[PDB]
Parts: C-alpha cells; structure tokens; sequence
C-alpha cells in the first residue's frame, strides 16, 4: 500500500532489484545507497562497490 522506504526490509525494493542486479548481495546497503542515490542506482553502483 504504501510503507516507509527507510526500512531495510523493502530495500528500496525495486531500486534495490537494481544494486542487486549489479551483482550485490548486501541488500541493507542497496536500499542506503539508493537514499544517498536519490534514485541514482548506477552512481551508487559505482559508489558503494567503492568503500560503503
């Protein structure tokens, strides 16, 4: 319906479909690196393969 994308649990859930088909098992740090993306899941690809 409409829940609250901070919760690791979504993941962002379809932003997260997107860090996740880069290859990435860490989940929790799709759906961070999306809300620090902005919707910018290729500069958070590129950023969280970096350090966080």
């Amino acid at each position: 319906g409409s829940p609250e994308f901070q919760n690791p649990e979504v993941r962002f859930q379809q932003q997260l479909e997107q860090l996740s088909a880069m290859g990435f098992l860490n989940r929790e740090a799709n759906l961070q690196a999306l809300i620090a993306t902005g919707g910018d899941i290729n500069a958070a690809i590129e950023r969280l393969l970096g350090s966080s």
